[PDB]
């Protein structure tokens, strides 16, 4: 009702992108875990779909599978 | 060519956002699951951090998200 266990299979390249994003977002004063990067990505995509941005890039990367 | 089982706890609001995004990106000709939306979000935000434009905004949303982890 308040929390949902998300199970997603990812590639090792997406794992590497997760690590690079986690380090890029981090700083000496704030630590960023991979799960926080996932939640932040979900929130950012939700906002962009609220604004309708980068749809050419969203479908470009989705068709890039 | 490895893979990785990923376990992440999310709020019900983000799960609903995941559903809405899954349907919005889907079509009768192509199905987009919630997990595929998660992968697309990962690659999208990683690319955004490589571009170096929206780092301030991502840090703000990140701060507010870390403010929500502590006991709702
Ligand atoms: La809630
Ligand atoms: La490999
Ligand atoms: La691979």
């Amino acid at each position: 009702k308040e929390k949902k266990r998300l199970q997603v299979v990812i590639s090792e390249e997406q794992d590497a992108l997760l690590t690079r994003a986690a380090y890029a977002l981090s700083s000496p004063e704030r630590a960023v875990s991979k799960s926080e990067v996932v939640r932040l990505a979900i929130e950012k995509i939700a906002r962009e779909l609220e604004e309708g941005k980068a749809k050419e890039e969203l479908e470009a990367l989705l068709k890039h599978l």
